[PDB]
């Protein structure tokens, strides 16, 4: 073995960033303006726009949520907070119409009956939410709340980094996966656990796992550029949900912070010291960049760019382009 | 597959750009003072020396394509102004003597009149001038042309990046064929759509299509020092366009700014908001500096000591020469 | 041979850091707080956390190593002052309790009676302590300790980065192996002598020799993270000695030093000037940390989690985890 | 071909330089101290360091051939003045002592009065000064002098960057080949060009056609530190010559430079417009060093670190010495 040891497998793969490669283009029958955006969220919701915010009290509660929906997308909102706020949230978000909204929970002591009182608010998805959700106890959740509201309710189980996780998620029963392990732009994981996985890599593998099934890929943390969700969708992912690229917005949580005389959001990792009261999160600021309209019309500018380029119609025939592989002199 | 999924295809490529190769000297009798710079433009047009400026509005007008022909190349003129305008510049070009001049049409509404009033006013050479050609079009425009003024007037077509889409334009009639989608330097089309390809490979795919009918290619975008100039050849182009290594001139568009103390020129892509009114390109500056001549003299010195090195004593040679590929410590 | 001449063994191998390589995630029944993180530092010693601190005169004296061992780690004291100093140093440990302790020693002349003095004080763990211990000197040294005291005391060889010099110092009959050769924070060997070998690659080496025959190997020199730890114990080493991470905390030797308004301790390399006082090692600063009972807490605390992310019980466990090797654009 | 179009020969080699590598420890019975640095410079000359100062005019003129002799070396005296003076300079160099010297030619007109002259002067070694040998006029006049003068005088022919190159000049006579194009710290060959070749994959190749011969090779440029002469020889080269790391010496040509508070040495390409008066080299400076007896010393230190690492008790056995290639992460 050329870079230790005696065993092939003990460096298991090579992980692939969004960084390390770019869409080839392809002949093109279609216009940016008449490509069709819409992609599932999970097996029976189906957005406008391939796109959804994170469940981060600095990206998403109500109003963000609001947007997001009628941006064409979805807000995840965050589960921060008590049961009951979290819960009249869902509710003031349908108070403004026949509007999409999920919301996150753990699979601690109070997740059920968190799951409970947002069911009966009228949440249409439950996303449950974990930093690694290969395990018994998060695909036992997943099983429950699908056997028990998944008639009414879509069950989004995350996050996952292989196959192997994404095929468990399957079949306990998820109405989708979520992916990343470690890519988020406020996420420490991988310099203090030492864990993760490449986010491209990420996707083509839990894509070979779901997508047989019938089971969209959310394509979670990472993303930086309107090109990186043009990139992820390509990898085989449905949607994207983005945290950084949101939470400089009016409608996330948070006042406005002058700093040098330029203008920044706070934004900050559910799992960083500040939002839990071990961090592996840390807390920060990104530019403040104006409202959620103009910011989603720009991210979805790019995508519908990379559709006309690669000949894609549509999103399913956007996860079949291709990529070439790029240097550092990139 | 080490990088995910279980699909060879899906990673189609490793691309490299100029910074990833370096010429690999060989056997001479050459010296620099005696290479042989000529190369063909297109199928019948040849220049002395192997160079266009960009059909951009900071680069290219009468004043550059005069001194570009007088230098022994071409420029190739912008079409971001009316076409009467246009037209009146191409008369110019030709009211200082027995100059060549390219000038640039769209595949818009009024492009097949542009395109007729720059045949009138005397053009050797019409360039469709898009971000994409392989597209029904884009390919229709340049046949059109070829079948109604081809006999007096040489078409070009572009821009590509893959060997399919170069000959798709072949086929289209294309008296060559311009390669880059995503390098220029005041490009954003990588990080808005993702796509692009790097320009070492890109220029490898397109002259496996058009060497063997004959069809020359024109490297356009991401060129900044002279032996990336010999690199593009030596990977197989005829003919390099030149943007940003041009802006700075005396003869480029524009008038002098001074930022602390320096000089510099306004650069921008045609792709940009300030050129348009989603943008793909980028406003900025460039540094200022001087006659164009004297850069031009600089670049070609440079190629003729590539030469020299390589024992290449025309451009033909040069285009056979071999490459080491090198790392990031470079 | 693709990168010159026409031997394939002159370049022997792909060497990986830390910075190469994440850990995968994989299916996991463990909380990070029932983790077990236990682990044999030598044959016959295990310790509850599996970390010991640098025999350097700015991370380890009597102090430190008192801290190291109720934390449930061990300290090595540095050899840089006299035997007599040394020796009352171990006493001075074993006065705070049933504590254990290590010590340093060479191969020069006062080595021996060096050795017999830490053995008369009390001393658990020698460490024959060499930049380089694929030498018959070094290797003398390791049998005749454990021939003469071997009963009593556990003898470490260090340091290596091949799999032949790790093979050689079982042979001798090392307790441990340790392994680096140039990766410390101030280290300069790879620059003044050109000499290392990727610390990754390095332990996946010397674990090929050292595990078929039950000896540990300690990953000693380039730990920035506690995210490096874990990836140390992954690729097979049993526990991790550290030097920058806890060179700044209170119970290092060296007092506050104030620089631009922010607190820092000195840290110095043994082969420093300043420590012999042709360098192999350089002085600088780190920033001052705190109590090492909370620096400890933090790296135990990174480990536990990729304990729980990895589904890994204990750290026999973790050393048959898998990872994902990453490119630059990581 | 995975980097573009259908020949595998287009990019014909993967490139390293020295920050690519590092030497692997190996078994030793090596001392530094008791290491044998001697080394050929030709096929009958043999230094006791085998280190030689650059043909450069902010280099080497007769203090420095002095003072590198003094140290085991030699000195190499620049052609940028007249003949009458650079003959001068040699007498100079032997008015103190049996002292070796050379002395730089070119291959122009007066190339051969030039070599006459020095030859009177009672030169030791010729050094056909070229930045491409491989050229029926350079080696014509290296077999001539060979032919003419070869008895008396030692003949080295340079540079060169491939195996068919070296090959070359072995085939002409040359005593030793001097290696490398483009690899310099003042030069631009590279950027200007396009054209060079890393210098541990140039010196691999040509030590594969200049070793089964008995020519030793001279490793020229882009050696930064002492660790990077280890690895110059171990690739298989005989001698290294140094610019940058002995411009800053008291001996060198040229007055002290304040700048910031800072001394500094001026140093440039010999192919700089002030080394002249299209330049393929810059003008610079470097930090003031000191004494050159302090700056070989530490050089040579760092080489006998090598030595005692890998088990070298001569350079024929570093010669052997095998390498592990990094990454960035390096
Ligand atoms: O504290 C944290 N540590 C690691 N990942 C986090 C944390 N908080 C949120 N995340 C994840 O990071 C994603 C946002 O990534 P971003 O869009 O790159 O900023 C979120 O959707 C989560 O999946
Ligand atoms: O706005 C833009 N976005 C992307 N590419 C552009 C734009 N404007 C011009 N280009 C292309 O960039 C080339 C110049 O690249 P440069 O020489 O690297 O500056 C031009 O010849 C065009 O092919
Ligand atoms: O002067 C030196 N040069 C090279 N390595 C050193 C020197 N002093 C200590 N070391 C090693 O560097 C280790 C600490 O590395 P660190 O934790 O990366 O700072 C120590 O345990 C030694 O193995
Ligand atoms: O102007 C120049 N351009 C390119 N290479 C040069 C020039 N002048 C000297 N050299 C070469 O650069 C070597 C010194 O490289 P350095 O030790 O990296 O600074 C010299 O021995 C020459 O082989
Ligand atoms: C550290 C942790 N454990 N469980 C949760 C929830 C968290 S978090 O608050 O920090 N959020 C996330 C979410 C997704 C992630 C992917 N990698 N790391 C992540 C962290
Ligand atoms: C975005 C766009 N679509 N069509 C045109 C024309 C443009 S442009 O104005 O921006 N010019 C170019 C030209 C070449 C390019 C290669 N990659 N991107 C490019 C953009
Ligand atoms: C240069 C030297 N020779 N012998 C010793 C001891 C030293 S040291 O003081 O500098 N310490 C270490 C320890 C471990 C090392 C790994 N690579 N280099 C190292 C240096
Ligand atoms: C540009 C040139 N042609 N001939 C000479 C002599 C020169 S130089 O003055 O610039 N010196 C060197 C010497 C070695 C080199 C390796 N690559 N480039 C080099 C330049």
């Amino acid at each position: 073995v050329p870079t230790g040891g005696d065993d092939p497998t003990k460096i298991a793969m090579l992980g692939l960033t969004f960084d390390d490669v770019l869409l080839l283009p392809a002949a093109s029958d279609v216009l940016p303006a008449n490509a069709d955006t819409s992609s599932q969220l999970t097996k029976k919701i189906r957005l406008k726009v391939p796109l959804v915010s994170s469940a981060m009290d600095t990206v998403t509660e109500a109003r963000m949520a609001i947007a997001m929906a009628r941006a064409g997308g979805m807000g995840v909102l965050h589960r921060n907070l008590p049961v009951a706020e979290q819960a009249a949230q869902v509710e003031t978000v349908k108070r403004s119409g026949g509007l999409l909204v999920g919301a996150a929970v753990g699979v601690g002591d109070d997740a059920w009956e968190r799951a409970m009182a947002l069911r009966d608010a009228g949440v249409d998805v439950l996303v449950v939410d974990t930093a690694h959700a290969h395990n018994r106890k998060v695909l036992d959740m997943v099983h429950r709340l699908k056997t028990t509201v998944g008639d009414e309710i879509e069950v989004v189980g995350g996050n996952v980094a292989t196959r192997a996780a994404a095929a468990a998620l399957v079949e306990a029963g998820a109405d989708a996966v979520k992916v990343g392990v470690g890519p988020g732009s406020i996420c420490t994981t991988r310099v203090v656990a030492g864990v993760g996985a490449p986010q491209i890599t990420a996707i083509l593998e839990a894509v070979a796992a779901c997508a047989p099934h019938g089971v969209p890929v959310i394509a979670d943390g990472g993303l930086q550029y309107s090109g990186d969700i043009a990139k992820a969708l390509a990898a085989g992912a449905s949607t994207a949900m983005l945290g950084s690229l949101l939470a400089g917005t009016a409608e996330s949580p948070g006042e406005l912070i002058l700093v040098n005389g330029k203008q920044f959001k706070s934004y900050r990792g559910m799992g960083s010291l500040g939002a839990m009261q071990v961090p592996e999160g840390i807390e920060g600021r990104v530019p403040f960049r104006g409202p959620l309209s103009t910011v989603i019309h720009q991210l979805v500018g790019g995508l519908r760019a990379a559709m006309g380029y690669t000949g894609s119609a549509t999103i399913e025939e956007l996860q079949q382009a291709q990529f070439v592989q790029i240097t550092a002199a990139g």
